[PDB]
């Protein structure tokens, strides 16, 4: 089997992407964030407390004929942005772009943090990390992925992110249409239960490359791209009157700046971010004073490549036995 489905950004800055879920019977659909950074699939739910839902969209278990407790699991997550949510846990049937598991966890959430309701375009997260990370207690669940990874043709999926623009999630096949040239694969750590990897390198604009390892997760869930302050310094020094603010929260440039492209090695491969992904406009509504895409890990405890690398390429998230990654320009 196969599936395949469109991603879509919530806003004109990307700051994140939904992609419609089927969950239940009959179905009820919900937008939900693919995040290969958790791996936990929650939702917006009737049992939510309802000052805390503003907009969303709620699936209904008491509505779902496929829909079953799960005797006395509970869960609860907090993400790197400081955001958090729990609940208790239902099995139902869940389907993304025509591929369909059933007995999927679908996590309900009672509590969400305020940032979560503030955002009425997300009803909820389906992870895409591996499994040793899901929060269900006494037991733990699987993955959409991993429970359907044995129907698939070949055990991958792949995220294809738009620059302000739709984009594709597909399981089980990889699409050769859909990116240039040959796609480089690199090695995969799990010991942290992400997609873990090591990148090659980097350069700024049409500047030299530099050989340097980087360790970092491939996070379709982050929206910017967080780097060691070396490599980050390196990149804002490029661009006038760029610096970091403490009072904003991290390197803002001028309005009226010409970012440079950013490269990062993947093996011998190179993917090149242009500069207008690295634009995340004003600060605040109307300001000339704007927000980088690329900024320091410093304190984040490690190096995520997120959604302003990854639209930049074609990436193969591969659950062979041994797992790795794969990046393509596009």
């Amino acid at each position: 089997s196969t599936g395949s489905a469109t991603t879509t950004p919530i806003d004109s800055l990307d700051d994140a992407y939904i992609t419609p879920v089927q969950i239940g019977t009959p179905a009820q659909t919900l937008n939900l964030d693919f995040d290969t950074g958790s791996s936990d699939l929650w939702v917006f739910s009737s049992e939510t407390t309802a000052s805390e839902v503003d907009g969303q969209t709620i699936y209904t278990p008491s509505k779902s004929t496929t829909a079953k407790l799960l005797s006395g699991a509970t869960w609860s997550i907090s993400y790197g942005d400081g955001s958090s949510s729990s609940g208790d846990v239902y099995t139902d049937t869940v389907s993304v772009g025509g591929l369909t598991v059933t007995g999927q966890a679908v996590e309900s959430a009672k509590k969400v943090s305020s940032s979560f309701t503030e955002d009425s375009t997300i009803d909820g997260l389906l992870g895409l990390a591996f499994s040793t990370l899901n929060t269900v207690s006494p037991t733990q669940q699987k993955t959409f992925f991993d429970n359907a990874k044995a129907s698939l043709d070949s055990p991958v999926f792949t995220a294809d992110l738009g620059y302000h623009a739709p984009g594709t999630y597909n399981f089980g096949f990889i699409d050769t249409t859909a990116y240039t040239g040959s796609i480089t694969y690199t090695a995969v750590s799990t010991k942290q239960g992400f997609w873990e990897w090591t990148s090659t390198g980097y350069a700024v604009g049409s500047g030299t490359f530099k050989s340097t390892s980087i360790d970092g997760i491939a996070d379709t869930g982050t929206t910017l791209l967080y780097l060691p302050a070396t490599v980050v310094s390196a990149y804002w020094a490029q661009v006038s009157g760029a610096k970091s603010s403490s009072s904003v929260g991290g390197y803002v440039f001028p309005c009226s700046a010409t970012l440079p492209s950013f490269t990062f090695g993947v093996g011998s491969a190179r993917i090149v971010i242009p500069g207008d992904y690295i634009d995340f406009g004003p600060i605040s509504t109307g300001s000339s004073s704007c927000f980088g895409g690329i900024q320091s890990s410093a304190g984040i405890g490690i190096n995520i490549f997120g959604d302003v690398a990854l639209k930049a390429a074609f990436v193969v998230f591969n659950g062979a036995t041994t797992p790795t990654l794969g990046f393509a320009s596009k």
